[PDB]
C-alpha cells in the first residue's frame, strides 16, 4: 500500500502541522500582546484555544452579519413590541445615527476619544448625575 | 406601587451594584488566567474588550435561545460546502454513542490527563506513530 497512501498523507499533515505551528506562533504573540498591555500553561493553551474558539464564533459572526446586510431589522421589530417606550426614544437617535452620520464619523470620533479619557474621568462623578437624571425621569 | 415590590427593586439595586463590580471581576478572572497559563491606558482599553466579549456571549446565548432550528438550518447551507463533514459526523457519533456520562468521563479524563499526555506527547509520537506504520508494515 504505502507508496500512495503515506506521499498523500504526508503532504496534507507536512501542511497542516506548519500552518498550526503558524497560528499557535499568531496566537502566542497575539495572547501575549493583549496581556502585554497590561495548570498555568495548560491554562496558556486553553485561554488560546478559547480565544481560537472565539476567532471561530467571530469568523461566523462577521459572514453572517456582512450577509443580512449583503433580517436583523425584522427580528428587532419583534424586540419592539417589548421595547416600545425605549425604541420610541431609540427613534430619534436614528434620525441622528442616519442624519448627521458622515459627519459624526469623522468629527465626534475624534471629540469622544479624548473625551473618553474624559468619560472614564467623568464616569465616577456622572453615576451620581445618572441617579439624579433618574429621579427627574422619576419625577416628570 | 407595593412595599414588597421595593424590597425585590432593593434586590435590583445590589444588582446594579453587582452588575458593574462585574466587569471588574472578569478582569481579575483573566489576570491568574494570564500568569497562570499610567495604568488606565492599558486597562481601560483591556475593559472595553471585556466589553465586547460580553456583547459578543450575549448575542451568543441569544442564538442559542433562538436555536432550542437554527443549528439546522445552518449545518445545512454547511452541506453546500460538506465533502467528507457528512460521512465525519457519523464518525464523531461513533463517540457520540458512548454518549451521556461517557462523553463527560471522555472529556474529563482528557483534562486530568492531558496537561501530563501534552508534555507526553511530542516524546510519545515518534513510537506512537512507528506502531501504526508498523501496523500497515506488516
Amino acid at each position: 500500500m504505502s507508496p500512495s497512501s503515506l506521499l498523500g498523507l504526508l503532504a496534507g499533515l507536512q501542511v497542516v502541522y506548519f500552518l498550526w505551528t503558524k497560528i499557535l506562533t499568531i496566537a502566542q504573540n497575539l495572547d501575549w500582546w493583549w496581556t502585554s498591555l497590561s495548570n498555568g500553561f495548560r491554562w496558556m493553551y486553553l485561554r488560546r484555544f478559547i480565544i481560537y474558539l472565539l476567532v471561530l464564533l467571530l469568523c461566523l459572526i462577521f459572514l453572517l452579519v456582512l450577509l443580512d446586510w449583503k433580517a436583523l431589522g425584522n427580528y428587532l421589530w419583534e424586540w419592539a413590541l417589548a421595547r416600545f417606550s425605549w425604541l420610541n426614544l431609540l427613534v430619534p437617535l436614528l434620525q441622528w445615527l442616519g442624519g448627521i452620520s458622515l459627519i459624526a464619523w469623522f468629527l465626534l470620533i475624534w471629540m469622544i476619544w479624548f473625551w473618553g479619557p474624559a468619560l472614564l474621568s467623568i464616569l465616577p462623578p456622572f453615576i451620581p448625575i445618572f441617579v439624579l437624571f433618574f429621579l427627574i425621569w422619576v419625577y416628570i
